[PDB]
């Protein structure tokens, strides 16, 4: 706590979960949110909701590594089997997925959308006769392609090339019969909060098995997306400012899992390494994660415009006295056991 | 709405300091953003003081055009001049607050008032030649400042605290101690994140039996130190104070000129607030030209504690305000609109 912020105990292998951790927390708007929440009346253990609650408090406090025995409880994912079977992504969703059902209904009903949804549409569209099919779509995050990828530019211009769907592959078009036709993907909006998943688990067909991919792939500081949306806002363009690097050291779940922030979003980085948190050059943070076996699987961006709101300050002012009071017997009760 | 980013209020009547003191509290972000978390769903569109509030906090963010206050002096039925000429500016302050605090109880929200403006005093009268003492602990919203005879806040703190001798012919009853030299006063032990001053221009004057206004300079800094006025100090959060508001008068009487200046973000850029005309302005014009010595003066001081300003000046968006609530003001404004 010598850089303000304390770490998480390193509590069994939980790979990726801690870096997932840290970067909620220091979603501030969520963790002001997530203080909001009635859970008075949840059960102590099987409330996920509660248990976000006790470690965003506990790491907004704690001067001391901070457990989350109780959390992992709370989802059922307390083997290390439990993260070989999941994606990062999918551990997100279990979390916020919980926290957007019990706002439904108060005051603070919808921040989970309004913080990490954006819109696209996918799209069909027959070359030789008059038919296309729409499709709009939710997105709370987005995997992106990375081998034979250079870049986050090149991801993203893959992520919408047209694809060809012609010889064996030509498109059912129902009245009109087997048609040559084109598909894609165009985004419509992107969120405050850009959660950008790196697809460097890939399968192997050789040995039926995943293998993690460690070619070099850069990411800036900086990320303009106005070019990938269907139409741009002047007075909000899509310029988006690197908040969170998860990285990885291996080739497995057996490897090292680190993530680097700039909480206050000022370029000002420091390495949270479960106990650990460490102040750290910016060079480290991102070009050293670029790889070519320590590298990035995930990233998360906030747009410039939002940056002020998306990282509000968030103090003990915004702790119901109720929470607090809970939160607070609860720890006498377990440093008494 | 335009120049400034910032919209004004109706000249709807004669409602004095009125819209100086909703421009104030509408710039105190933390305030709004609980203001439109209040659950006032099933409220009565016209009784209610915390939905009226929401009502004008939301015009005041996305109308670009003066915003009305009818529904809201109604709801609290302040609806003539006489209603404003009995109460000073504080009490005004005290009904809105008082009434939003209320309606925050069992609430996400529940304690939000006494956070931003409530601090700590204690009184004290204290027996000389006996040892006998009476404390008694106090809360406050708001301080009145003395100015007569005072150049700046400075002097006026120093008095606010100062030691009066109970002596001669006003000695303290000291009950079974009899009459008793004695010595009383008060001292801050806390002082909130906003701090409201009211400074005390309009004094009762013996001859004319009446109260009147006083146009003496009274100086006040863009900067105030108050650790001097604390009882014990705290080396990690010093009570240094920056100004945000200045509520202004000129005239001798409540059919003068009421006026308010902001700098709404903390940093110095200040706008006059001038019922439905908002306008950038010096900080010379916001400060020093509201001294005193025609001219208007201050009678209301707005500060913000240093190391707080960050959390009450918060950015407030559209996306704190409830969906519910919005289309319940929106669905207002639509029936307005047609008459
Ligand atoms: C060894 C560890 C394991 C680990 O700890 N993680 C956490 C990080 C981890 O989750 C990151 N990651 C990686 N590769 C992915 C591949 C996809 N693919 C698709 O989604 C398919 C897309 N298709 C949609 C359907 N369409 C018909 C066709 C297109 C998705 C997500 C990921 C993904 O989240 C991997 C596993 C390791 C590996 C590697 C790096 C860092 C640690
Ligand atoms: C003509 C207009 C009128 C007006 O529009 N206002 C609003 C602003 C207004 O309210 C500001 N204001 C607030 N509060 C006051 C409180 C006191 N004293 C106390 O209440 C403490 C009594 N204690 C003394 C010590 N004792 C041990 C215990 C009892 C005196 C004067 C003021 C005062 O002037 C005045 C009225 C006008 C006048 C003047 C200026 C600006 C406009």
């Amino acid at each position: 706590k010598h850089t303000g912020y304390v770490g998480l105990k390193n509590q069994g292998a939980t790979c990726y979960m801690n870096s997932l951790l840290q970067t909620l927390f220091f979603t501030n708007q969520l963790r002001k949110a997530v203080y909001m929440m009635p859970t008075e009346g949840d059960d102590s253990s099987k409330s996920v909701p509660l248990a976000l609650q006790r470690v965003f408090y506990e790491l907004q406090h704690s001067d001391k590594p901070v457990g989350t025995k109780k959390l992992t409880k709370s989802f059922g994912w307390e083997t290390l089997d439990s993260f070989m079977q999941h994606d990062v992504q999918e551990l997100c969703r279990v979390l916020l997925d919980n926290v957007e059902n019990k706002m439904k209904g108060t005051c603070v009903e919808g921040t989970i959308p309004k913080l990490f949804r954006g819109k696209m549409v996918s799209y069909i569209q027959c070359k030789e006769v008059d038919y296309r099919s729409d499709r709009r779509e939710d997105y709370y995050d987005i995997q992106l392609s990375i081998k034979g990828k250079k870049n986050i530019f090149e991801s993203f211009v893959d992520y919408v090339a047209v694809e060809q769907l012609d010889g064996d592959n030509k498109y059912d078009a129902g009245e009109h019969g087997l048609q040559e036709a084109e598909k894609g993907v165009k985004f419509l909006t992107l969120p405050p909060v850009l959660h950008l998943q790196l697809m460097r688990f890939m399968y192997d067909p050789q040995t039926d098995q995943n293998i993690k991919i460690n070619d070099r792939f850069e990411f800036p500081e900086q990320l303009p997306l106005d070019e990938f949306l269907q139409k741009t806002d002047p007075k909000d363009p899509a310029n988006y400012i690197l908040h969170a690097v998860l990285v990885h050291s291996g080739d497995n779940h057996g490897g090292h899992y680190v993530v680097y922030l700039n909480p206050k979003g000022d370029g000002k980085w420091c390495k949270f390494d479960d106990d650990v948190v460490s102040r750290c050059t910016k060079e480290e943070a991102i070009e050293h994660n670029y790889g070519g076996c320590t590298n990035a699987y995930m990233l998360v961006y906030i747009r410039e415009s939002k940056l002020s709101e998306v990282l509000q300050a968030v103090t003990d002012h915004d702790i119901p006295q109720q929470l607090v009071e809970r939160l607070q017997e609860e720890k006498r009760i377990e440093a008494q056991k």
